[PDB]
């Protein structure tokens, strides 16, 4: 096998960090694609020199040509308008449709990661127009949202961040379902730490609200989230590329899980060489299911608005 | 700060792998100490050349001189006789006593990891004779025993090994307490996977028995365990050295946890720059506590035999 | 030792990438300092979540307070105006003076890396006002400029980028001295590859010109260099922090090397736990020395303009 | 692509370290093959648990069945008798012949690394009997011998080990050709350091002799070389697997280089996805060529003795 070819469809801030991390990790050749003239060539050039510092040997190329999708193993889609918000849904639908046609033609066996918000909508639109199998396309959501929850808890408890495990399901956005019952610290139920007064229920509520609102908190601090999104996406991609079979929460086609079909939503999946190798259905109680249902309903509402412009 | 100085007291097979991994990870300068003439110099020389392949710069030196403990940041003790078994306990006590006197004199601020079996006994003897604070000495046990349990489950479930989390407490050896209730897969309770028929209770019983008996299985296959022990020890050491604050199950002085005091036993702890920063007490039920009590009792029985030879 | 504290004085694009890589590499706690209100808090928050994906445990904090330099082990200065160019020299002098006073007060034992252009001027101004020893301050230049030269040659020759070694000395900027005679490929003199017609002299001239002009090439492509600068700086910092003793070309105080004293200029140095542990003087011929002299002269011309505003 | 399959033909000490490092680096699934019953299963089991500590997911299996070569991407041959020495040559020839027949049948597209001494002989015998293309088989030699030379020089000069580059050619063993003229430190000719009295010619002679005699030095210290050999082999393998295109000195089929054809000998090569992608011929002077010729002559003498037993 030659190296993997990884095509970043969108070379904005998240793209730039993704390119950086791919080279750090020597994960494959990178194409920074964008519709903006020359900019992706400039970022690609800058990024390419870091092969020296990293002792890697990944090519990093820019592209303004959709045909450069040919032979892609992994396609990561960040392209889309970001600036009410529902008015962007049909514009972004058109972007998914165009990208999907190019994936179908040029790299129908690629594994596809969708980032364009609202991701649980956009991923399904790209699934439909790209024609790729359901195990070959996913959306970013839970790895990112849970990194925040895990991190905040770990700082309170003074433990390694990765030793906090947590589940956020349903959708990526304001209807995300944070599951207190599925939080552990070093594999131990969070409740034990609450029982010991090491962290309180009230503190946890504050951390939940902070988790849901983190993107807004960052924007209100005159920054914007792109470094953690990039890292989350690269964790997903790497699991696929290296057949690590990590359990990672991602937006995936539901086929009855949680009572839902014909829609994408956030749930733990196992990512390895065959893409989505397993879809894990958490055994939610009725209160948790109700919240899952609200997340799905909101994805459906926005999906309906995505199809069509009106005068 | 100069680099950490890491002294391996015992340069047998586990020592050799530890030296190898320290250089791979660029964790510090290494001293391979042993009472056997010249052998540690030979291993150290071989190991030193790997700095080139690893792009590291750790010194690796051999030693036949206890005074080379001076200035050690981390001391890892593997020295001891291994070939009934209880007859070795007083010989190994004498080894702990001798090493402890040298640690007290030459590196009283070192962090100490004890490996010599039975570790939960030997660690406490070295604690007592070295004079180091309780937060500065631990024994290998749970990281190693749980790596086996986690690994076997992960292979059954076809998930990344590290995504299986599990707890084995009390002691390292045949009385280890395997806690089915504290197993998770990607943070999700194992029971959910049993409910879905992805792994059965009967399979789990077989995996438990295999876990307890793994060292014997390897010896019966005409090999011997040293690679996983080494890796486990290096994970512990690295957590200390790098202040990662990982939750790792290790033998530590109990001060009332589980109803036990004045004895060492296996329990999750948090390892960072201040050594044992937290001792986590799992909220065991009575059936699990009974097994914990049997593990402690066996550590005490062997500790009693360690003190003295008889004619 | 607790973790290293690394203070990024300037939280713009290079700062952001530096923070990202420090967490990836688990190199220390990071402070993103800037005079811009709140922005560094926002970047720090985003960056902090990546501890989860990276299995690291570095704190990442923002700061708008110079006193947060207290206890810094490593201080990296990117702050300064960037938008003729010589008119900025006295404004940037004032920035170096202010930062230097804060380093002298709060972290006089820190190792300091200066990035603000023109670096060979700015580094010496910060040396003078910070009061730090000559072995504790350096400027970014040769690691960055050589990464470009090495990379371009490696692509022509189809070899691993790091296996091309090259020297660019004197100053960082348009008077950089590219030393054809000191280029090797897998340790073998470049000339052998020219002799074999694997790369021509004419190709090399084109690659030299491209190297000198790379920042302009990137800007003309509607991007800007910050990813490779960040990686270069982090390679330097890491060599110090981990005592790797890498030979890295950096701006350092000259004390007679190349016939020059009382000025900073680019030359290979060895970076380890004691800072600049060695200054290596290449045995330049007269033609190469003449170019070195032109680089120094230009640093002096700009240094003279830095001292004072005029009406 | 699924993961690479890496078959270690010989599961002795070098095999064990190789298995360890493959898992550390997550490079592929490993088969520890040996003719000794059960031992490779035992080592494989021990090694497999380290996936947990390493956050990797490489299978590690033992084998006593040559057919398990099926589908191997990389085959590393350490098998052979080691205990005069020329009497072993025909026994080891028979081992190469048997392994070659199994490679031809089961994995004719594998990349093959030969370690069995004398490697420059054994590699060519395995080439001939395996039928693999010349760009798909190499022998360990120069990466290992040069790691020693580089390391010893780096310790004298107090620089990072990898920043010393050096060439040892011709053969692996007592006729190795150490090329003083091709040593550099941070890319700078060694001669400059001799000129500055930082290292003397006499010191270098001592380091050369130590390099040639390192295996004997280690054995005389009651250890044996296996850790550095393993690391060297894994550097080669990784370059192939990851398409890094590193310049690495290895035993390869000569087709006129240095005046030699129809024989294997040590020379820098470039290792990437297409195997031996380039054979680099150093432009030796007559004195260096004479030594190269002596190395070849000795490989030929032993090759002649390898063919046949006598009564």
């Amino acid at each position: 096998a030659p190296k993997a070819k990884i095509v970043l469809v969108g070379s904005g801030m998240i793209g730039g960090v993704m390119a950086t991390l791919i080279v750090q990790k020597n994960l494959g050749d990178v194409v920074l694609f964008d519709i903006v003239k020359n900019m992706p060539h400039g970022k690609a050039l800058d990024t390419s020199h870091t092969n020296v510092m990293a002792y890697s040997n990944c090519k990093v190329s820019g592209s303004n040509t959709y045909d450069d999708l040919a032979g892609a193993d992994v396609v990561i889609v960040t392209a889309g308008f970001t600036k009410n918000r529902d008015d962007l849904l049909p514009l972004n639908n058109k972007i998914m449709i165009e990208i999907g046609g190019h994936i179908k033609k040029n790299c129908p066996n690629a594994f596809i990661i969708v980032v364009t918000n609202p991701v649980d909508v956009m991923v399904q639109l790209l699934h439909q127009h790209s024609g790729v199998p359901k195990n070959k396309i996913i959306g970013l959501g839970g790895v990112l949202d849970t990194s925040r929850l895990k991190y905040y808890i770990s700082q309170k408890l003074n433990v390694c961040p990765r030793d906090v495990n947590a589940h956020i399901v349903g959708a990526h956005g304001n209807k995300m379902v944070l599951l207190k019952r599925y939080i552990t610290v070093g594999g131990i139920p969070l409740q034990e730490f609450i029982n010991n007064k090491l962290i309180s229920d009230a503190e946890l509520e504050a951390i939940f609200d902070r988790t849901v609102n983190t993107a807004l908190e960052i924007v209100n601090l005159h920054a914007s989230p792109y470094v953690a999104p990039a890292a989350a996406i690269i964790e997903m991609a790497e699991s696929y590329l290296k057949d690590l079979k990590k359990v990672l929460i991602c937006s995936t086609l539901l086929e009855g899980q949680y009572g839902h079909s014909d829609i994408f939503g956030g749930t733990p999946v196992v990512l390895g060489a065959n893409g989505v190798e397993q879809v894990i259905e958490l055994q939610l109680n009725s209160e948790e299911k109700a919240k899952f249902d609200e997340a799905i309903a909101e994805t459906k509402r926005m999906k309906a608005l995505a199809h069509h412009h009106h005068h």
